[PDB]
C-alpha cells in the first residue's frame, strides 16, 4: 500500500463476482478496470505502447508522442508518457468527450483539434501529417500496432485466471479498436481452447453485418474489421441496444453501487444474453473499461 | 482479487509518498481516498455511521435514513444504505454539487432541497423536520455525531501507520465537520504523542479567527467549531488562500498524474507550508479525501 508512483497501481484490478441474477444458473465475473489511476483499461494501453516504442528504438527521450484518440487512450497515453517525460500532442475530434479532453490537458498532452464530422478518421489523417511536420516523432497507432492486443495479453488476461474460481466458460468484451477483446481472448484461448470468445457492438456498427450509424454508447462500436481479430476463434458477435447498455448502468449503481460506463452496460448486457444460450452453471468473465462519472455532463444515467 | 460486492473495496487505500519538492529535504505522504469504490474517503463514513445507528438500536429494516449534505457523505451514505437495503433520503442545497446529486440518486437515494442561500445549515433544519413527519426515522446526523471521527480513528488511522515507513512528524488534514482530522489524529497521538496534528481550512473560514465568505475550495470549510476536537492536541491551524490549493491540483496532475480535489490541493499545499517550519528530515502525512473528476463541471483545471 506504500506508493510512489500512480504508475504502480496500473493493473491488478478487482474481478467482481456480479451478485445478479443470471439465466440458467451462470455466473458472470467482470475485470473492474476504473479502477486504475487513470479511470480506465487505456492505463494498461499506454504504458505499453510506449514501453513498445522503446524497445523498438522507435522513441527517445526527446521523441514527440502523437496519437489520434477519442477519448480514454489519451488519457493512458499521457499518463505514461509524462512518466517518461516524453513530449505529446493528442489529435482529438473537436467536440467529443470534454471530460476526457480536459484530463488529457491536465495531464500535459497538447491537443489538437480535427473536425467533428470527420471522426477518428480525419484524427488520424491529421496524426499522420503531424508526424510529418516532426522529424523526431512516433504514433503508437492503437488502432493497427499489435503493441495494443499485446498489452492486454500479458497483464489483463493473466490476471482473469488467477482470480476465477472455475473455468471459464466464455469470455465477452466489446470492441473499438478491438485490441482488449482480441488480446486477452487470444492469451484464454491459448490456455483453454474450450473457452469462447465472444465480441460485442454497439448499436450502428458493421462488425455483424448491421447498419453504419452513431450510437449512444460510448467507447466502442468498428468502422473496418480490426485486424487483431486474427488471433481469435471468435464463437459470436453481439449487437447490443443503447437502451439495454444504459439500462444495465442504471441497474448496477442502483442495486449495487457499481458506477459504469455505457460500454460496460454493453458488455454485461451482452452476458447476460450469452448466458441464456450456454449451458446452466456457466462461467462468463466481461471487461468494464471505465466509469460512468466519466459521462456525467452527458447525462448518462437520465432517460 | 476476486470480490463479491463494492464494499470489499472500501478502504485500505494506498499511502502515496509524493515524489516532489519538500521544504528541508522532508518528505509528504497522502492517503488517496478517491480509489474508493464511491470515489471519496465519506466511503469509510457512510458505512461506519450505518453500523453505528444499528448498533444503537435506533435503525431497523425498515427505517428512513435522512440526512443533509452538501457533498461526498450523501454518496458514501447511499452506497451503506443500499448495502442494508435502507430506503434513503438526502438533504442538500438546491444547486450544490452537481455531479455529485447525480450520484446520489443513481445509488438509489431520493433528494430533497433546500434553498441555496440557506446552505448546509439549511439542509439540517429540513433534515431535522422531515425526521419529525416519519416516525420510523434516523438522521446520522453527521455533524455531531462522534461515529463520524470514530469511522477513521478505527481504520484510515491504523492504515496509515501500518504503511508508514518511519515516525510521523506531523500530521496535516483539512476540516469541513472536522471528523477526518480529529478521528485519525486522536488515533496517531494515542499511539505516538510527539506527533502534530495541524488542521487546515479555506481562506473565509472561523477557525482562524478569519471573515465569514465563500471560498472556491469545494469539500472543507468551517462554519461553527466542531466539537470532535476536543479529542486531539491540535498544534496548529493553517489558513490555505484557493490560488494554491488549485495550483496544488494542477501541479500534481500536470507531473505526477495524480488526479485530486481541491481540498486536497489546500492539504499539499498545507504540508508544504509546514515543511518549511519543521526540522529538516522530517515526515508529514496527509489526506486527499477526492478526485479532481468529480468537479470537471466546474473548471477545477482551469486559470
Amino acid at each position: 500500500m506504500l506508493i510512489q508512483h500512480v504508475q504502480e497501481l496500473i493493473g491488478h484490478t478487482p474481478l467482481m463476482a456480479l451478485p445478479i441474477e443470471v439465466p440458467n444458473h451462470s455466473h458472470i465475473y467482470a475485470k473492474l478496470e476504473m479502477f486504475n489511476p487513470g479511470g480506465s483499461i487505456k492505463d494498461r494501453l499506454g504504458a505499453y505502447l510506449i514501453e513498445d516504442g522503446l524497445q523498438r528504438g522507435r522513441v527517445n527521450a526527446k521523441t514527440t508522442i502523437i496519437e489520434p484518440t477519442a477519448g480514454n487512450t489519451g488519457i493512458g497515453l499521457a499518463l505514461a508518457t509524462q512518466a517518461h517525460h516524453l513530449r505529446t500532442i493528442l489529435v482529438v475530434p473537436e467536440k467529443f468527450s470534454m471530460e476526457k479532453q480536459v484530463l488529457m490537458q491536465a495531464l500535459g498532452a497538447e491537443i489538437v483539434h480535427t473536425p467533428s464530422e470527420e471522426g477518428i478518421k480525419g484524427a488520424i489523417r491529421k496524426a499522420e501529417a503531424l508526424a510529418a511536420t516532426i522529424s523526431n516523432s512516433y504514433v503508437p497507432m492503437q488502432f493497427k500496432n499489435p503493441a495494443n492486443p499485446a498489452a492486454y495479453y500479458h497483464t489483463l488476461a493473466p490476471e482473469i485466471l488467477a482470480d476465477m474460481p472455475a473455468p471459464i466458460t466464455a469470455f465477452v468484451a466489446g470492441a473499438g479498436s478491438g485490441g482488449t477483446f482480441a488480446g486477452v481472448a487470444a492469451y484464454l484461448q491459448a490456455q483453454d481452447s474450450a473457452t469462447k470468445a465472444v465480441v460485442v457492438e454497439p448499436e450502428g456498427s458493421i462488425l455483424n453485418g448491421g447498419p453504419a450509424h452513431a450510437h449512444r454508447t460510448e467507447g466502442i462500436g468498428v468502422e473496418f474489421i480490426p485486424p487483431f481479430f486474427d488471433q481469435v476463434r471468435i464463437d459470436q458477435t453481439l449487437t447490443i441496444a443503447d437502451n439495454d447498455a444504459f439500462a444495465q448502468v442504471r441497474h448496477l449503481a442502483r442495486d449495487h453501487g457499481l458506477l459504469i460506463g455505457s460500454s460496460s452496460g454493453a458488455a454485461l448486457a451482452a452476458s447476460l444474453q450469452l448466458a441464456t444460450n450456454l449451458p446452466a452453471n456457466s462461467h462468463i468473465v466481461t471487461i468494464f473499461p471505465d466509469s460512468s462519472e466519466r459521462y456525467l455532463s452527458q447525462k448518462i444515467y437520465t432517460k
